[PDB]
């Protein structure tokens, strides 16, 4: 059947490297471990060996993104898919695979521009994760490390790509006035994946999102925000279609981290919807004068 | 056993009644029914014909306190403990009983100064109960209208008297520094009663509590306060003690209404603590400018 | 602790005997047992050898009224309660206590004068009941047979008799304007008993309720009254307190019979209400030609 | 509250004592231990370390019923509570107490004839028990070894002494006519004890029960019985009152032993009812030849 | 009612107070906090603010053993009932509740020579909880702490006080023949103290018992233990009577700790047993060098 | 869909068949039955009328392992699926599917070199079943007998000919560094077969497992081995992937078995994962001076 599982890992590069190594454990509440060989800061939030990198870099970026699948076949087959459409597929040489703590993976790149890798066996170990402050860890199983929001180019092409060919399924739209988001899921998770687009030529991401396990670990988190001063951007509220309660907090890099709570699931009797609003309640910019999304071509 | 079972009604006085007449309905959500003879303003929350009067009176107050019990004689009794203690109980007149909507009730003077009604036979219609807003209703039942925190001249005298006579029982203290304040249950719901000690010579109220069915009725609340210019005195936060997610609103009396969602509920196997802190998150002072509480005496 | 666990039996007078003993089948759904020695006619509506007997009489009267206790000790130790308070106790001959298929009773009659009888050990047959017609049978166990509505001359007599003496327990009151009605419970059961007084001196049975497994029991019954041309006397529809969806039957005794599905069970968190109204919905008056009660006395 | 909680043990006498110890682990599935230093058959049937002996004797009898309370305090106000009623109550040896595997016991006589022991601290050793033969081992736990039935010269003393003494609660009676039983619970187990009379001056037992985890148990024991040429004096049946689907075999002694499945459970709104049936159905009497009970005296 | 709930906090006195620091945290996976001001060591489990100090000392001892209760009216009652027995009562001090972590408490000392607390409204603070390694954290609430064993000159002496006077209820006992130990229950938890007698004229404790909410943190903690060289006393095993899946580790004091997963819960049906052996599996004894108790007299 | 639903039946062979005779029974806990008519010992744990064979032989050897399907036409079909793969599919005779006590099968040999049998309509005697000492029985139904651990020359040759040929799905991988383990499920018990490779030209078997309904077992397991002198060559723990608490216990043939307590189960929502360790916890090598594995040929 070949189908995307889950969200695997993340990669990203920004010059503010040591920031992103203190920010992701103090602020977030991820398990630091050690570097990798090149000085990358790396963090677990369940029992993933590794689910997401911060590389050294000129420029902020979306290095690559991780896609779980069952096996081999199963990444080959989406592979030949992909690669009927465009993009070249490249297998992953044994010592690449292990820098990415996965038994293997294919990758490519978007028509729009980014890395996505089809991988698989993703290395874990059990019973050795703690949380970077007090709090009650992340919710990840068969809903992956959470989902990623890009902003493309041109949102057909983008959109015709995730679903068509890398096999995404639409939950559903946001299409106020401002913006018209799509938002795409692989699981029970209700997106995986969503894009929008501010204007042409313009390619970059606005937030990933964290999956916590209480309500209170994302209050306390605004609160260690004020305390440590860190830029929360948008205050404790309630999307329209995800229904999950969140803040969004500013990282290093200019990529927003959505630290979220109980996220109405996608089930086999769900049907897409359109909203003309974000927000059912709160989610208030608190920081418009910070960029508002990580920009990385104009 | 002639225990109180939970807060039946509440009477309100202030000169504002025209503003809370609108008040309750445009942003706590509750039914207006008809004034009484007088021109009180009046509302229901559930299936009770009704549980809040809004009286005109030249100052802000606490016109009187309702409590259920389960008939005459339970209250009758409670009643002879009271009478033991000092204050003097007198039976209501049938024509008084009915413009509480209940079948009868005595009532008594606190040491401290405020009116109690011992009632019972609380007057009800089903299925007629429509919110002055579209949220999900209120959490009552068992648990009866909510709770109300009050301000005493001499902590002892009144903690003494709400345990000892009344038959109140100990839920847990918040003992920060500035404030001392003791929580009392008689069901479930955390507390129905609550008391703090500004100073000597001092008496009045801080809030009422009111309990709804989703946690977006607080977060669409805030945001109908921010609209229509009602002071939010309290940001969406959560207390140490009843674990509720709730936002204070400021009344056209001083009186503020704790609006709040999914308390911790009082088990068979409840131990008392205590805390030093009142809040485990939010619950940031958005009006300090305003009075702190509704003062009746200095 | 001495108390009424529920209705066990109920002995109905009547000159119509021959006219009860086909409208407890065809329209009930009872079956139908030998007549006693005498000629009563005989019913069971469970595992009970017989809960219903309508015996010859020159008027129409209820004859007995039979309460469940756990054995002799309990119906002994009420009666001596009951006994200090004025009624004659007498302990039924074993002949006696045979005819009602009990172990044993006590008897004694009201203040008012209803004859009411504490009994045990009822004779059960199991796995023997069948219906008079195609209906789901009937809810008794722990909530016995059902309930009765007596009227009476003096109603804070009459309450307080039944309360203070037969230690039944308020469950809720109508005061709509016309009628006065005091429910009371002894098990689950909304009410096992309830009184009126539609003036002085008067002293009758208004009707008896059974509970029925199925709401299509409630609907069939009334289309099977249209078609054997017996009276209904009340459309189907749901009272204000018991929340029971019933239709009322005119029995051939001026006796009614409410014909119930689903009523709401008394738990131990029960606050006894005041109501303004009887029903909810439906329960027009479809016969008010009709004499209103069975009455006994004027 | 000094009550007896379950049966805890049984000691019988028979000159059979070769013919039980094979019966016992042959037939009815119990776990054969050692010896007593005298020569009696001992049985497990649960992580108990002993339930029954068997003991060499002259004639078959009932030697001793060991009866379960929570501790010496215990046995010994109940002890005090049967002294006044007239037996002699008797605190076991050190040495006794460790022979029936208890920490202790107060024993003393019926006014009948009856040994009874109050026992507390049963010696229990976890997850060594197995079964005779392929069975799905019994249900003891809180309802104990099981329950037996007893035959006595005069029913009302001996049913105002089981009850108003050693303080058993009554479960219901059966009057057919040949007999009247009386059924008594300690617990959920339907009855612990029963009693009946088959004429002035007899003294006897007409079996003990064991409970089956499984149906097939009680049919495969019933095909065992054939097999090995032991007599099955009633067939696979079902009892009006306690509900257990059982046949009854004939042991060594005269004493039956009725094995049986999935018994209805004594509740808090249980109420006691009088049977004029022993069987709903099967229960047919096989070997009418053989004596109809266990007698001791005439 | 005036009970004891749980076991709330521990004192224990050591030379070895840098050793125990280290151990509760590195190995138990205690949560440090700041040392009191006078330089012993504080550890949290829980919510509580600290359940467990090790104060400076000469020898080997257990400071203080502190029980919850509801309030103060049940630590007093109890305590009356502790005053009539022999024991001075003495209210703590406000400065020395504090110490404690508590509203209040009254203390006295044991007939044998153990310090008790009967202490209330322990500090708590929500959600600020880490164990000192990646483990699943410990089972209180209302069981609270866990338990100790204590070794007494004179075990009738002992056993009387504790259950006569301080209220415990026996859970049950072990006789093999070495030891004769008894096990006390106040909640769930299948014993909150037990005593055993190796002896006359010895005092001292055995063990203290934490449990934790996954198996394999007692895994873990052995190979943990193994890692660091810290001895484990007694391997991986399950108790006859509490059922625990349990390790002992040897701590700097010479006590030790029962790490432990899963016991059996003390029911409203539960009879205490007798047991001739400690263990059904494992606790094998490796480190019979070591003393085999911490012993305080001689 | 013809897949292979679990494992049905085993047989080994070994010159140690008298000394297997007793292992089987008094160690492992399965039941003797009678000897194959060339006297190799036979066993059962559960309704299987036989699922282990140990066989007189010169060498230690894995002599078939029995897969279970659905009837003949699937047997059939994924006889043609590996035919066309390369091994010969021969259908047994009808007296040698008898001796394997099923309906028929087919059977090959592995390129590697074991015999595969692809059975059907296993033979089963309901409620017969009793373990070899008092151990609560074997997991198996839908989960089939356990699974076995294989050792192959050639790593690839032999994954790529389970999975893609016999239809095995991959369950997940440990990669330490001595050892790479693939582990296959063809239902909900984690693994029903796994393969390593130690080195080129070698081909054995490491254990077979059998899952037992409770941990003490495993427990009590260990110390019957203890007490009997049967090494056991790995201490109770818990493996990174199965997460099943388990002990390993050395054969008369050199083969080990697995005696484990609550595997996790393969859901429809399963990835397989990586792992750099064996166990999480325990299965410390108590005896490495014992045979590593059973090695068949070099
Ligand atoms: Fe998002
Ligand atoms: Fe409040
Ligand atoms: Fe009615
Ligand atoms: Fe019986
Ligand atoms: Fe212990
Ligand atoms: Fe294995």
């Amino acid at each position: 059947s070949h189908m995307i599982r889950s969200m695997a890992y993340l990669g990203l590069v920004t010059p503010a490297v040591a920031e992103w190594r203190n920010f992701g454990s103090e602020i977030l509440g991820l398990q630091l471990i050690q570097l990798i060989e090149d000085g990358a800061a790396r963090f677990r939030m369940d029992e993933a060996d590794c689910r997401l990198w911060v590389h050294p870099g000129e420029k902020n970026d979306i290095g690559y993104i991780g896609w779980q699948l069952t096996g081999e076949k199963e990444a080959r087959e989406l592979g030949d898919v992909i690669a009927a459409a465009g993009p070249v597929i490249t297998r992953a040489t044994p010592e690449e695979a292990a820098e990415r703590c996965v038994a293997g993976y294919y990758w490519f790149i978007d028509p729009v521009g980014f890395r996505h890798e089809l991988s698989w066996g993703q290395y874990v170990t059990p019973n050795s994760f703690q949380p970077g402050w007090p709090m009650s860890g992340f919710k990840t199983g068969e809903q992956g490390l959470g989902h990623i929001v890009l902003l493309v180019p041109d949102l057909p092409v983008a959109d015709k790509f995730y679903r068509e060919v890398m096999g995404f399924h639409q939950s559903d739209c946001i299409r106020d006035g401002s913006r018209a988001l799509h938002f795409y899921h692989c699981n029970g998770r209700h997106h995986s994946l969503a894009i929008g687009s501010p204007g042409p030529g313009v390619r970059g991401a606005h937030h990933i999102m964290l999956e916590v396990n209480s309500i209170h670990d994302v209050g306390k988190a605004v609160d260690r925000c004020e305390l440590l001063d860190v830029p929360v951007s948008k205050s404790i509220g309630c999307h329209t279609n995800d229904r999950m309660v969140s803040t969004y907090i500013f990282s290093p890099s200019v990529l927003r981290v959505e630290y979220g709570f109980g996220g109405v699931e996608i089930d086999d009797l769900w049907e897409p919807k359109t909203y003309s609003r974000t927000s059912i309640w709160g989610h208030k910019e608190l920081r418009p004068d910070l960029p508002p999304a990580m920009i990385i071509e104009n």
